[PDB]
């Protein structure tokens, strides 16, 4: 597909490229739990998403420690998990996961990869927080499974999306 889109006939065909990975998960999961966070939005888009393993692609996805260049420096295990922000040098989609942070999958103990990225993916396309509590796009951190759309979030990509 070709979507109309501010005006202009743009892609939905997207690619992304993990740049590095967090030390406590084995890469696999990472990218499996990454596609999978990817994925609960294209099941609500026109999007689709491909992995590359080289280049500059649409989202490019990195781990990294406090001041990594950008203007936006992590604060070390706690406080802020990631971000994700376009650059104006490039384009393309950029989030970044704070590397130290104990990074999990399905244990409410640690801090859970797959809520985290979903939510940065929510960025990427274009939504901004609400107020609900148990929305994937709060600003707030709470272990939530499974991974779901709520009814403020449909609503969200409805609103940006036809
Ligand atoms: N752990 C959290 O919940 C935190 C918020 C938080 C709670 N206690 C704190 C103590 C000190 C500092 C921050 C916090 N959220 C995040 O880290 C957020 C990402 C994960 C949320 C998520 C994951 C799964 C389900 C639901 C929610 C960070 P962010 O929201 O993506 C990011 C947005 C942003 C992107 C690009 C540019 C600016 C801002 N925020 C953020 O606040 O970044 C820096 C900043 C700090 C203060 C004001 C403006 C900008
Ligand atoms: C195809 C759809 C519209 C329908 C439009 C709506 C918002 C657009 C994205 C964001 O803007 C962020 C980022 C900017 C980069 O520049 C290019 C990559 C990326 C992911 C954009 C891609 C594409 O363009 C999008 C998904
Ligand atoms: C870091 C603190 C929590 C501690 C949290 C509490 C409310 C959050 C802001 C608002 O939500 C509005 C807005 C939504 C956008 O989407 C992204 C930008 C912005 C400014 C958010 C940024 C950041 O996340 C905030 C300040
Ligand atoms: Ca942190
Ligand atoms: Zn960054
Ligand atoms: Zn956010």
């Amino acid at each position: 597909m070709f979507v109309l889109s501010g005006g202009r006939w743009e892609k939905t065909d997207l690619t992304y490229r993990i740049l590095r990975f967090p030390w406590q998960l084995v890469r696999e999961q990472v990218r499996q739990t990454v596609a999978e966070a990817l994925q609960v939005w294209s099941e609500v888009t026109p999007l689709t998403f491909t992995e590359v393993h080289e280049g500059r692609a649409d989202i490019m996805i990195d781990f990294a420690r406090y001041w990594h260049g950008d203007n936006l420096p992590f604060d070390g295990p706690g406080g802020i998990l990631a971000h994700a922000f376009f650059p104006k040098t490039h384009r393309e989609g950029d989030v970044h996961f704070d590397y130290d942070e104990t990074w999990t999958i399905g244990d409410n103990q640690g801090t859970d990869l797959l809520q985290v990225a979903a939510h940065e993916f929510g960025h990427v396309l274009g939504l901004q927080h609400t107020t609900a509590a148990k929305a994937l796009m709060s600003p707030f951190y709470t272990f939530r499974y499974p991974l779901s759309l709520s009814p403020d979030d449909r609503r969200g990509i409805q609103h940006l999306y036809g």
